[PDB]
């Protein structure tokens, strides 16, 4: 099994199966000790899952919009 308790990230998990478009709240939380770790609640869900960091969309628009 691979057990990595170990915490250098809050998100060990990630979700690409997020859609902008549900996402009520996101946020990146790039820490250098260990990477992006992002946060989407769904509108719908109103659940919190990790979302994956190299999502295109991500990037484009939390990175380059919000961020820029």
């Amino acid at each position: 099994k691979p057990v990595s308790l170990s915490y250098r990230c809050p998100c060990r998990f990630f979700e690409s199966h997020v859609a902008r478009a549900n996402v009520k709240r996101l946020k990146i939380l790039n820490t250098p000790n260990c990477a992006l770790q992002i946060v989407a609640r769904l509108k719908n869900n109103n659940r919190q899952v990790c979302i994956d960091p190299k999502l295109k969309w991500i990037q484009e628009y939390l990175e380059k919009a919000l961020n820029k």
